[PDB]
């Protein structure tokens, strides 16, 4: 029976295998590559992923994300704290343990951190084990380099309360490095630079490889610039552009806003791909239709300032690791929003015209690169 790597991201997670001689990159039941890291509780049903985030009548209070903030941390942490005061739902003390709270079939109930992704990964277990046709019982889980002992600990409890046993806890930019075989490298140093903007969080890495050894050489970023952050410049532009065409306010109804920056997401997806992208909202507000469109052109406009600030930490990490732009031997993008055109040509400009390697889907080369190390540890 083959093991599974999974990427247990903030904002999405991503499951994949190595059987064959290749790497599979499982899609779920909806056909998507990636699941959001959503879980939410209504009268009658627990929802995880897809179904979690796509309520048609989402209720805020009981809809959970973002556990990963939480996870390993303790409720006095100030990072807890703060981040507390922009959730909808509720976080309790346990023991200067935080707890999520919701309401569940009529009664309220609270979940540590790591029950909460448990349940994410039991969704890409399963998801697994649709393709495989067999059980899974082995996984390497993936962290982020800053993560502390408390914080690997909690993670690997997830996959544990998941029915998995966890071969190892790996690093997310190390991943990444073994999805496209850089680990296999012989005697002799090879710099490489991981460029990471997912959803809600943006992670430079400079890794020294040598003869199949890693070591992390330097780190930088911001832990709230991400994907999300560009999907409410958005909403902001159509909340104005509804205002005058309409002569009303939608900012402070939950759900026309909700319902804006789904659509929101989904268009900034299509100027990926295409120069411009048409959204259209059947009854956004009192009734009223919203169609309109937005060019590539003006969406990296409205967002200039936060794709260009991604740089600063490159030349950090630079500084850091004692390392010139020249002595990089590798740029690895990786994270979803990396597929942004313009954030590709800032850092390609950064580096003086050096190839990215773009060629595996940078929210999936994390998964890719776990099942990768998944098969060698098994
Ligand atoms: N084609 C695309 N163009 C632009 N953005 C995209 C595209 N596909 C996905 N995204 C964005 O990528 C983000 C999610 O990226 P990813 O799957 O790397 O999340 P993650 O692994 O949870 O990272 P983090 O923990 O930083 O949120 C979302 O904001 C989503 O809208
Ligand atoms: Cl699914
Ligand atoms: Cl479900
Ligand atoms: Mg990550
Ligand atoms: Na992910």
């Amino acid at each position: 029976a083959a093991a599974i790597g999974i990427d247990l991201g903030t904002t999405y997670s991503c499951v994949g295998v190595f059987q064959h001689g290749k790497v599979e990159i499982i899609a779920n039941d909806q056909g998507n590559r990636t699941t959001p890291s959503y879980v939410a509780f209504t009268d009658t049903e627990r929802l995880i992923g897809d179904a979690a985030k796509n309520q048609v009548a989402l209720n805020p209070q009981n809809t959970v994300f973002d556990a990963k903030r939480l996870i390993g941390r303790k409720f006095g942490d100030p990072v807890v704290q703060s981040d507390m005061k922009h959730w909808p739902f509720q976080v309790i003390n346990d023991g200067d343990k935080p707890k999520v709270q919701v309401s569940y079939k009529g009664e309220t109930k609270a979940f540590y951190p790591e029950e909460i992704s448990s349940m994410v990964l039991t969704k890409m277990k399963e998801i697994a084990e649709a393709y495989l046709g067999y059980p899974v019982t082995n996984a390497v889980i993936t962290v982020p380099a800053y993560f502390n002992d408390s914080q690997r600990q909690a993670t690997k409890d997830a996959g544990v309360i998941a029915g998995l046993n966890v071969l190892r806890i790996i690093n997310e930019p190390t991943a990444a490095a073994i999805a496209y075989g850089l680990d296999r490298t012989g005697k002799g140093e090879r710099n490489v630079l991981i460029f990471d903007l997912g959803g809600g969080t943006f992670d430079v890495s400079i890794l020294t490889i040598d003869d199949g050894i890693f070591e992390v050489k330097a780190t930088a970023g911001d832990t709230h610039l991400g994907g999300e952050d560009f999907d409410n410049r958005l909403v902001n532009h159509f909340v104005e552009e509804f205002k005058r065409k309409h002569k009303k306010d939608i900012s402070q109804n939950k759900r026309a806003v909700r319902r804006l920056r789904t659509a929101c997401q989904r268009a900034k997806k299509t100027l990926s791909s295409s120069t411009q992208a048409s959204l259209e909202i059947d009854s956004l507000f009192e009734g009223i239709d919203f169609y309109t469109s937005i060019t590539r052109a003006r969406f990296e406009e409205l967002c200039s300032d936060l794709f260009r600030s991604t740089l600063e930490p490159v030349e950090k990490a630079l500084r850091d690791a004692k390392l010139d732009k020249a002595q990089i031997h590798d740029l690895v993008l990786v994270g979803g929003s990396t597929r942004i055109p313009k954030v590709q040509k800032l850092l390609q400009d950064f580096f003086n015209g050096r190839d990215l390697n773009k060629s595996i889907n940078p929210d999936e080369a994390v998964a890719y690169g776990a099942a990768v190390q998944a098969a060698i540890l098994m």
